[PDB]
DNA sequence: TTTTTT
């Protein structure tokens, strides 16, 4: 009776909710928290005891009576609620930061946006300013990794766009590759991003690319649920022998809003994908099969500034893989680990988000960077497909080797082989030409652009 | 004794039932629910407390006595009643909608049809009309994905019949393949379907078609129990080196009314197959064994419209696999995610059902669409 | 009970069943044939009936 | 008991 009344006033505050996945989220310390192995509901009961009248607060000091109140609470929670539906809100440990504005909400204002994830650190408005003498050093670091030159113009913009999208709690349709040689600043960029978003950043394994995602317990993919930034590192030169290729099957799966995969000792097979997936590379990736659906999901950022020791500087100024060579800063790595640039980089990310990802958040691919897509890109501009616009032109097509078969358009295999040998040699694309012939095999409905 | 009379009175209202599989289904808030990891019987005991007499209601406020009532109820439940025997009913969170007429039943009327699953959302009879601009916008979306042209007439009809089959809860004799190239609208159709039926829609992994099911817990199979639509997206290019060529025996099991599979920490191994299984494909399927039984189990719906960007428009118009080229809507996935077209696509599905699947529901195969079946 | 190309080429789904059916024989694994004869492998109570489309070849 | 292991 008395412990039933206490449980009712707790649900009157809407401080505990039931989610569609069966989790009980609680509102403690200005944040929605959930944990499958922690007593969070009884934690809320003890914390909320100050907002109760005098006769009710004294009965919440007994752990046994807090379990009775908790048992009452779980019986009254019959309907689920939707959580994490605002993509333009950045949730901290003590509130939610609006990204369309610079406003910070802490209290009942941040409760409306049921963000069950958070960075894990309290937001500091005294460091989220602009001037911030650490911000000068951060500008020095960023302007070295991605120089502000005319040559590094579209690459710098892509770099800013990709890092900014890690603040958006929506589904991202592209996978970005951080490509560069050694000592170029990719790991520095990763460590700066991890310092700025905290627990919203997760580091995952290499399986999520090169193996099936649903073959039993796969914690390496179930840990990406509601994470806004996923990093994979150091693909082991898949173009060489003894390697498993990228398996473009997973590339399309990782783009979908829902990724199938379950943790250990649980049946939750659906995870929500809000993550910008970035892979650090020293070599360009190679895929098992190249498809137009694969070239629509790949972007590449190039790192071309080398940070070297004074001894081996001259060996780096004569390398074609570097555009600039700079002194390595030995204390920079330890300063990032101490979250010195935690809020300056966050201010940078918010500014870039306002510049790029408003009002529509979307990541666009760069097919012209991957060498594996060169054949498909060339064929896309080399051939016209079938018919309809060419039937009246067949009078002029009697010459130039064009013949008629099946009454649409045809080309003999030998004719097409000889013609395609005149645009690019088979030294590097011989297997590619053979694969195209086999996949589109005899007659070939394809017309050259110059013969129109 | 008093807690035994409370349990008997609760049992007299037929709000707790036992299923042949072993589930305990409760009637809370105009919907049958079952869950093996949630105190659903105690939730009903607390909620039903307003219908019991005055002296019996105070005894139900103590949690410890509610587990006593629950134990009494679980001991009383010896019989077992069949569930989900109406294939033309759409269960919502606040009632059941008839798919033959337009009547919506809420309350004790919806209780007769023991629909243990639900869409998960409430039925709002304000957008379920035909009018309002959501329908006009949606009809443009559908008419661009599958144009009303005469050459697409049979394909458009097969598209309508397959989607409307997700409304009917029964065993479907065909597995439909959604075939098309990139930016053809297959995932848009899937996302429209998910918002329309909600919890009656589940996505499963690739092991339901390529891997032997009988090993340990199989949540990817146990989650298809009573679901009316199962999507398995991203069919890989098995016609290459190092791949698994689906499985012809799985299709036989996936067409059977009973599917074997158990969850984690659970003994329930029988699942009822009520789902229209659709696979999102950029490549048409191949199989290890091509039998005669496999012939009447596969249907193919082809998407031939490209939603390109202004930059890459000229190249798209010179492609064989595209019949029309349109403009991609950047702010359309957000509208679908916010469930804007939830009750308009639902009305479209209901109309297609009334036109196609009454009074007989059946799906026909299209083997003259796969190169393998030609021989 | 119905089962295809698994038992010949489900231990729980063979117990006390009075009949077990196998279909469309796609060798036949005579070692598996000898196993189903013994009462204990669960207990065998099923007249395991096979229907074929073409004349089968043993190993 | 599931996972781990086969
Ligand atoms: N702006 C900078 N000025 C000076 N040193 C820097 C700067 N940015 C990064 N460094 C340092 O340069 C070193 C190499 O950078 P690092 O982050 O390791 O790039 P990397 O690409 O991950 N190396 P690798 O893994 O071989 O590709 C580290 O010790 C960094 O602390
Ligand atoms: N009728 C439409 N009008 C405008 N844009 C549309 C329409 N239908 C779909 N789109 C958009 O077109 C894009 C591609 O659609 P999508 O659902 O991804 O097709 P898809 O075939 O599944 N992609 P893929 O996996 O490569 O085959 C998405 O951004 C959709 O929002
Ligand atoms: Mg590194
Ligand atoms: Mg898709």
């Amino acid at each position: 009776n008395k412990l039933f009344n206490i449980a009712q006033r707790i649900l009157d505050t809407n401080s505990v909710l039931l989610t569609e996945r069966g989790d009980h989220i609680v509102w403690i310390n200005n944040s929605w928290k959930f944990n499958s192995e922690e007593p969070l509901i009884t934690k809320l009961i003890l914390s909320i005891r100050h907002q109760l009248p005098k006769e009710y607060s004294s009965e919440l000091l007994c752990p046994r009576k807090r379990k009775t109140v908790e048992a009452n609470i779980r019986d009254m929670l019959v309907d689920s609620v939707e959580t994490d539906t605002y993509p333009d809100k950045l949730p901290f440990k003590n509130g939610v930061l609006d990204l369309v504005d610079g406003m910070f909400y802490s209290g009942d204002d941040a409760k409306k946006y049921t963000c069950t994830v958070s960075t894990g650190f309290k937001f500091d408005d005294t460091k989220f300013v602009e001037d911030s003498p650490e911000m000068e050093e951060l500008m020095n670091i960023i302007n070295d990794i991605q120089p502000l030159t005319d040559e590094n113009k579209k690459n710098r913009e892509l770099y800013e766009k990709t890092l900014s999208s890690c603040l958006c709690g929506a589904t991202k349709g592209c996978l970005t590759f951080f490509f560069g040689e050694t000592a170029t600043g990719k790991s520095t960029t990763k460590r700066l991003l991890k310092s700025a978003i905290g627990d919203l950043f997760v580091e995952t394994g290499q399986t999520i690319l090169t193996d099936v995602l649903d073959k039993g317990p796969n914690p390496f993919i179930a840990n990406m649920h509601l994470k806004r930034s996923v990093f994979c590192s150091e693909l082991p030169d898949f173009a060489c022998s003894g390697s498993k290729k990228i398996r473009s099957d997973n590339i399309k799966k990782l783009t979908e809003p829902c990724v199938i995969g379950r943790p250990c000792f649980s049946n939750k097979i659906n995870n929500r994908n809000h993550a910008t997936i970035i892979i650090d590379t020293n070599y360009k990736p190679v895929f098992d099969r190249i498809d137009n659906a694969l070239m629509r999901r790949i972007a590449v950022v190039r790192f071309r500034t080398h940070f070297s020791q004074p001894s081996g500087r001259e060996a780096a100024e004569n390398n074609d893989a570097y555009d600039k060579v700079k002194l390595l800063d030995e204390g920079l790595d330890g300063k990032i680990q101490n979250n010195r640039y935690r809020f300056a980089f966050l201010y940078l990310l918010v500014k870039w988000y306002k510049k790029y990802h408003i009002p529509i958040m979307k990541l666009y691919p760069t097919p012209e960077e991957i060498p594996d897509f060169a054949f498909y890109l060339k064929i896309g501009t080399l051939l016209v497909s079938s018919s309809v616009k060419h039937i009246p032109l067949m009078t002029d097509l009697s010459k130039k080797g064009y013949i008629l078969y099946d009454n649409v358009v045809t080309l003999p295999l030998t004719t097409f082989q000889q013609k395609i040998s005149k645009y690019f040699n088979s030294r590097l694309f011989g297997h590619d030409i053979e694969s195209f012939i086999n996949r589109h095999k005899e007659y070939l409905q394809y017309i050259f652009i110059e013969d129109i």
